[PDB]
């Protein structure tokens, strides 16, 4: 109706509504936006001139702007809600979202000798816009820090926006592009204004959350023989001198490894195996050397995690592929050289049925061409691309994991599902940029052409709301016996899981996968 | 809404016009209901007194000083609430269910 | 109730109130940790209750 400094722009909303196949999750947080780079664009670079190896060189710019990132699940779901979701449902996909930004304060702080003081600046503004035409480097989806906090009572700091471009060493080539963010139409807000927009997701396949109750090779009937034959005997038996001969048999219950099958496991690109028990591992540093890397433009890049694979086979739980998994840190984990007990290892073991084990070969093929003179030889397939009749599962999404990623714009792609897990999108949710409008200090009395480098130390805070509507796929199954469910531990504990401790620090005990309920292949 | 700062020994208090407060009522009774235990901190009997609003806290199942599995944790920021600046007001109404007269 | 009163299935709803936290000056370089510094603040006002 009427906006001003005395009225409030918007109301707090955190809620989740469950109706039929829809669930609508809304959230609200409090943010604080500092001034970055003293309002300057800057060329940032790193090159082999220093100690940096040729692989880590980069060239790019760092903008004064800042951006909102809600791309992680736990922003939108309380652990309880996540439990309603993964226990009762096969799959889900987002439909549409809404975004609101309101109740803006802008404050200016000054330093006089040793005293610090902070006072409202009522006339200052902030600038906000969204890129809806995707005309900027899209920097979301790389799993950077700085999303909304999982716990609504936390106040968070908005990250700085920057991007990278083509480089040769530390230098730049001709195609290198430079973007000036002030060059887009944006909306300017004072303390009595608010900002909002809506967005509608394109059709996306449901994320399958479930494990297969069968395995790809066991689809057969155990009771009945096949009518097809296979080559079971190359040589006579029982004789003192055995000669080569041919004989055939029908696949049956006794030998199921020989039966014909319609389908093949998903592709395999091998990882190195590492044991959680230290003593069993080799004594050396093989992490970077023995890692599984892909080579692009004379630059070796570790492949992290890589394509979706089973972490380990039965009773192998102490083993995990080198880089082939997602690893989340526990609360108050060190940044570098953190101990094993400070991190949380995800496990893809649920997909063992459809996909091959990450640390083992895909299969065996014939190397040579046999003769009565020469013996047959076999060979091992470490890397296997796609073949007609392969089926595979994507990687599981976690409560801490990213929701979506932008499918790059290219001539062609193969199954465009982000490797880190999520929903691939041609047109992801537009990224939102925000900046404090610079306010100069006292200019000189005599004209000078040079730009003004002196400004008023300033920052702004406010509220942000995001609301996403999700579509659910109900679970319809005739299974007689009980499912596996996700459940909290019944035994006593010093402190409640997913709750604040004595000091008020919120923490998450373990990652939570999405696959519990079962289906038939 | 006022903000006070400490600079050495001096204390000073000044209005903050843009700050807000958050208010909500639980009408679905989804929180531990802590009223009715006769705690201190109600309105004063005498209208000329200014009073201080008490802090909200609650208890849950325990075994000794530790907590069991059924122990529940509530985050109060997780409810829809109304945010007010110095020019706003808040109100609601309520209707008691039928109750027998108190016999005096 | 043993202390005396009217027992109610649905008593008057309890009312919660809080000051919205306002951060102090954040650092210039991004840091993931939550902001532990705030502006010392309090609020006052009026309250009216009317019972029939």
């Amino acid at each position: 109706g009427a906006d001003g400094v005395g009225s409030s722009s918007g109301n707090w909303h955190c809620d989740s509504t469950w109706l039929g196949d829809r669930v609508i999750t809304t959230s609200t947080r409090t943010w604080a936006l500092p001034t970055y780079n003293n309002h300057l664009y800057k060329q940032i670079s790193n090159g082999t001139s220093g100690g940096a190896t040729n692989d880590n060189t980069y060239f790019g710019y760092s903008t004064p702007w800042g951006y909102f990132d809600f791309n992680r699940f736990h922003c939108h779901f309380s652990p309880r809600d996540w439990q309603r979701l993964i226990n009762n449902n096969w799959g889900f996909r987002p439909k549409r979202l809404s975004f609101k930004l309101f109740n803006i304060q802008v404050k200016e702080v000054t330093q006089n000798e040793g005293t610090k003081t902070i006072a409202n600046n009522l006339t200052s503004t902030i600038q906000v816009f969204t890129d809806s035409e995707y005309q900027l480097p899209y920097v979301l989806g790389s799993a950077h820090q700085g999303c909304l906090p999982p716990f609504p009572a936390d106040v968070f700091m908005i990250p700085q926006y920057g991007y990278l471009t083509l480089n040769n060493g530390s230098q730049a080539v001709g195609r290198s592009s430079f973007y000036c963010l002030e060059y887009f139409p944006s909306q300017m807000l004072r303390t009595g204004n608010n900002f909002q927009f809506t967005y509608t997701f394109e059709d996306v396949p449901f994320h399958s959350s479930y494990a297969h109750s069968q395995s790809l090779d066991r689809l057969m009937n155990p009771l009945i023989d096949q009518y097809l034959y296979y080559l079971s005997r190359t040589q006579t038996t029982g004789g003192t001198a055995n000669t080569q001969t041919l004989g055939f048999s029908q696949g049956g219950p006794n030998t199921m490894a020989n039966q014909a099958k319609n389908w093949l496991p998903g592709p395999c690109y091998r990882q190195q195996r590492v044991s959680t028990t230290t003593g069993q591992n080799n004594n050396s540093n093989f992490a970077w050397t023995a890692g599984t890397k892909y080579h692009l433009n004379g630059r070796n890049s570790l492949a992290n995690p890589g394509i979706a694979m089973a972490t380990h086979k039965d009773d192998e739980e102490r083993f995990f592929p080198s880089n082939g998994i997602l690893i989340f840190g526990k609360q108050n984990a060190a940044r570098d050289n953190a101990d094993y007990s400070d991190v949380m290892l995800t496990s893809e073991e649920e997909i063992k049925t459809t996909n091959p084990v990450a640390t083992e070969e895909y299969g065996i093929v014939a190397d040579n061409l046999q003769q009565q003179n020469t013996a047959p030889q076999i060979g091992t397939v470490n890397s296997q691309g796609a073949l007609p009749g392969m089926v595979w599962q994507n990687r599981d999404v976690y409560l801490q994991g990213p929701i979506w990623a932008k499918i790059p714009h290219t001539d062609g792609n193969f199954h465009p599902s982000p490797l880190m897990g999520g929903f691939g999108l041609k047109h992801p949710p537009p990224q939102i940029l925000i900046k404090n409008t610079p306010v100069p200090a006292d200019p000189p009395t005599t004209f000078n052409q040079s730009k003004l480098n002196s400004f008023i130390t300033q920052y702004s805070t406010g509220q942000v709301s995001v609301e996403i509507e999700w579509e659910l796929q109900k679970e319809n199954s005739k299974r007689w016996n009980p499912e596996i469910q996700y459940t909290s531990n019944y035994y006593k504990s010093t402190s409640v899981d997913f709750a604040v401790n004595t000091e008020g620090v919120y923490s998450e005990p373990r990652p939570i996968g999405t696959r519990y309920l079962t289906r038939n292949l």
